[PDB]
């Protein structure tokens, strides 16, 4: 294109990332990226499990079979009911374009996989090194803005330690200007006829867990303190629909630290850690009590009825075989004192755990013999307790609870990534545009782990595909 106002896009997690690579890189369209934050990334750069994609040349290699219809089914049984499901058709459907786009314009390996809860196969792609998938992402997108940026610095600037705090629009009413508070605190515009939002979720705002969802308003969370909902609330008062806003999820394992119990901000332990073979022990009895690899609703639900109501945690116990498959993530995870190497004869005696090591032995044992049926019906039994397990042999063991990880709601948009308007199926300006958490209506009722990161790039895609043909 010719270069004309700057594509103000909000946001520096994976959604706002995607969209400025897309515009830069493929149109020569003009970017301005602004972030609240005083660095890169958002609640993306934490995301430790990986990318979904169905029909990848990765599933092809590890001889899974999974296709688009699959990877809807399991979203639409997921979404109960809720959400937009042309927008789910649109997420499943150009999945396999998002991770090939990953593979090959960044030279990402994305070359592992888990079969996270409520998926039928295993489609969430993480590459294989010591970096987590949601920082090696971030780190490939930015570091192609950074280098593009000390080029030419005209087609892309980012501007950390600046909040957007409006959109200001002419009388007809499309985009003029992006109002933003600086790092010094002072009121500026930012003149554009294009805005993308991708500013991310509302989760760690307790104002708007009260509005929205106030049984959780007393529960930690995952998000980073930046997490506040500032698009939502600026769209709504702009006239925007905002959708299915009560449907916070909330994921039943964030790690408890140890020496910062009570801290209302947890580490996350991944949904990785079950998928690939860990188990969760009640913590007072030190026995299995639920199916681990459900959706995160129904495990969330599970130990808040199961474990007990005050102290409603659990003791996520990991073998040696899911030690091998996932050692520098739990190397972090170790280096933080939040998973403890510890033998089954400490485990019961630190922990105060009523079982003895000897019955906690026959009881992982049971459970990883694959001729005898689960107590609970786990659909997937990998990376089990060696057959000869004594009471002598270690485990890796974190405690975990329940925490608020993900806003499925947001402001409504089209198969454009265009926001809509309230009472309206017209766009609220044909400038003003939305991808990543902030939006509502892609998951519905509950997100299946791997689906956010890969919401992003697909709605990130679009949003810029979509500019380039009105810019
Ligand atoms: C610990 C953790 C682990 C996760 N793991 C996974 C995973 O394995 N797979 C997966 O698919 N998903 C995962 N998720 C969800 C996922 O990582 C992303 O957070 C989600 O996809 C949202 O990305 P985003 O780009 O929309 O928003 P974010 O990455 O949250 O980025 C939003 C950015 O907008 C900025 N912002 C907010 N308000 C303003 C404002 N007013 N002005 C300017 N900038 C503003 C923020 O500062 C932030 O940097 C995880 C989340 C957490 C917390």
């Amino acid at each position: 294109a010719s270069m004309k106002q700057p594509v103000v896009v909000i946001g520096s997690g994976l959604a706002g990332l995607t969209t400025s690579n897309r515009l830069i890189s493929k149109y020569r369209i003009p970017v301005v990226l602004l972030d609240k934050a005083a660095s890169i990334g958002g609640n993306s750069i934490k995301a430790s499990s990986g990318i979904n994609g169905a029909h990848t040349d990765t599933q092809q290699n590890l001889k899974v079979m999974d296709t688009p219809e699959l990877f809807l089914k399991d979203t639409l049984h997921s979404a109960k009911g809720r959400g937009v499901p042309s927008l789910m058709d649109k997420l499943t459907k150009e999945s396999k374009s998002a991770i090939r786009w990953l593979q090959t314009e960044f030279d990402l390996k994305l070359d592992l996989l888990a079969q996270l809860g409520g998926h039928s196969v295993p489609r969430t792609h993480r590459s294989s090194g010591k970096l987590p998938p949601g920082f090696e992402i971030v780190q490939a997108l930015s570091k192609k803005l950074k280098d593009i940026s000390s080029k030419d610095s005209n087609l892309v600037q980012i501007m950390l330690n600046s909040e957007v705090v409006d959109i200001e629009l002419d009388n007809q009413g499309h985009v003029t200007g992006v109002v933003y508070m600086d790092e010094n605190g002072n009121r500026k515009i930012m003149k554009s006829h294009h805005v993308v939002f991708c500013s991310g979720g509302f989760g760690y705002s307790k104002e708007m867990l009260k509005e929205y969802s106030p049984n959780l308003i007393h529960l930690p969370t995952t998000n980073g303190k930046q997490t506040t909902g500032d698009g939502q609330k600026i769209l709504s008062k702009l006239g925007a629909e905002l959708i299915d806003m009560d449907q916070v999820q909330v994921h039943p394992t964030g790690f408890i630290d140890p020496n910062d119990r009570e801290n209302n901000w947890k580490f996350l332990a991944a949904e990785a850690l079950r998928g690939l073979g860990g188990i969760l022990l009640h913590p007072t009895t030190g026995r299995r009590f639920t199916n681990e690899l459900s959706t995160r609703d129904t495990v969330t639900m599970e130990i808040q009825s199961k474990c007990p109501k005050n102290d409603n945690r659990a003791l996520l116990v990991m073998s040696d075989k899911v030690y091998e498959n996932y050692t520098n993530n739990i190397n972090f995870y170790m280096s933080k004192n939040l998973i403890k190497k510890v033998s089954i004869n400490d485990l019961i005696r630190q922990y105060d755990l009523q079982t003895t090591a000897s019955e906690l032995v026959t009881e992982l044992k049971s459970y990883s013999d694959v001729n005898t049926k689960d107590t609970f019906d786990r659909p997937l039994i990998i990376n089990a307790f060696d057959k000869d397990i004594s009471t002598e042999s270690t485990v890796y063991v974190g405690e975990v609870t329940p925490v608020v990880h993900f806003t499925m709601g947001g402001v409504k948009i089209n198969e454009k990534s265009q926001v809509i308007k309230k009472n309206s199926e017209s766009v609220l300006s044909n400038g003003i545009f939305a991808a990543g958490e902030v939006s509502g209506g892609v998951h519905g009722a509950n997100r299946l782990g791997g689906s956010s990161l890969l919401e992003c790039v697909v709605f990130g895609k679009t949003a810029a595909d979509n500019i380039a043909k009105l810019y």
